[PDB]
């Protein structure tokens, strides 16, 4: 939260980009906290992968990472769910080169593809990643993570986008079902 | 923020409605804070109009108010702006029975209507209210508040929805320009 707020203010200052010239003093002022609080937050955010910090001749740059953006997209998706705001998505890209029983029971399908999404659809993919989708339970064997399943359509044929719950930041999505491509994804 | 989080958790617990059975103990648990912290937050939120608290034979009910919802819609609109997510709106209702120089300069129009929006479009109106719109500066004469102006269209004719920046919770909107009705509103 004070962390959410710091990430949000940094992205806000980054304006259209994902980079901002910010000192701990300036960020402290934007946030209404002490310089020391701000310094500590920046260190924590950087050590834990939400931002990177780069010292240049022109000043210090705070860059939000894929993980830092995921914090904002997850909050957006939480509020969409809670306020019942519909935020379904289209992503385009290129086709590229225990769970099963749940796919059957929860998605009511018999499991049998890989898609490299375009850089220009990366913001839409990031949006999707913030949502919860259909929960598919992880388990112990090694502990296997839960996955998220998003009902989707390719050429009006239904399928699901499958993702680890512990988000991995990649431009490659996996689709399970019962060349350029367009996928509508239902959040 | 700890306040944002408490409002958000309360609305989340309210599920589809705007009411939740919650004790300070239960809310403390949901929030990861002490019972005493939770008690203090509930009191503050209630005294300041974000929630109401009602003691019944069935338990304590925390109800989110129009103002409490505005906190969530404002956060949603902040994230839409910051992440460049488009959230334009249609609202329907019924037609019902110093600033000027800025309307001219900022909206590039010559100012010359009132609409009672339907209960079913109230969620869309609430969404609009979270956005900033075009800023029209307040001033001193009495201090007059700033207003927000949202480009809009009725029957494909452009106009603006005008609102005080200090949100007022009403189902009546005012439109300025150069029976049932449908208004598209651009956030």
């Amino acid at each position: 939260d004070q962390y959410y707020r710091a990430i949000k203010k940094i992205k806000e200052a980054a304006e259209a980009s994902n980079r901002a010239y910010l000192t701990s003093s300036k960020l402290a002022d934007m946030l209404g906290i002490s310089q020391q609080s701000a310094s500590r937050i920046i260190i924590d955010l950087e050590k834990n992968g939400y931002i990177t910090r780069t010292v240049t001749k022109r000043g210090q740059i705070l860059n939000i990472t894929e993980k830092g953006l995921d914090v904002l997209y997850t909050e957006f998706a939480d509020l969409s769910r809670i306020l019942a705001i519909k935020n379904n998505v289209v992503i385009t890209g290129t086709v590229t080169s225990q769970y099963i029983i749940q796919f059957q029971e929860k998605l009511g399908i018999i499991p049998y593809l890989n898609i490299k999404v375009d850089q220009a659809s990366l913001p839409e993919l990031r949006k999707i990643r913030g949502f919860r989708g259909i929960h598919i339970e992880g388990f112990k064997t090694r502990t296997f993570g839960s996955v998220k399943a998003f009902p989707a359509k390719i050429q009006n044929i239904p399928c699901f986008v499958i993702m680890p719950e512990r988000t991995v930041y990649t431009d490659v999505i996996e689709i399970i079902s019962d060349d350029r491509v367009s996928v509508e994804v239902y959040t």
